[PDB]
């Protein structure tokens, strides 16, 4: 079923541009969670690989929003 990957955008506290990425997310492909993490400062998308590709549902970002840097692993403290 769906996973996830981890991905860090190029200005978080912009502000709207998250409220923007739930509505070009939620529509499709291939999505079963957006991202958003902006909170913490980053997004983490949920989805299926096959469909749309884990560079492209990154790079995709980079085109209409921000540079976003694809982060398949978390760790930290
Ligand atoms: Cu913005």
């Amino acid at each position: 079923n769906s996973s996830k990957c981890y991905i860090q955008v190029t200005g978080m506290t912009c502000a709207s541009c998250v409220a923007n990425i739930e509505r070009n997310l939620r529509r499709e492909e291939g999505i079963y969670s957006i991202l958003v993490a902006l909170m913490a400062g980053k997004a983490e998308v949920r989805y299926n690989p096959a469909v749309i590709q884990p560079p492209m549902i990154a790079e995709f970002i980079r085109e209409l929003g921000f540079g976003a840097t694809v982060i398949e692993n978390i760790e930290g403290r």
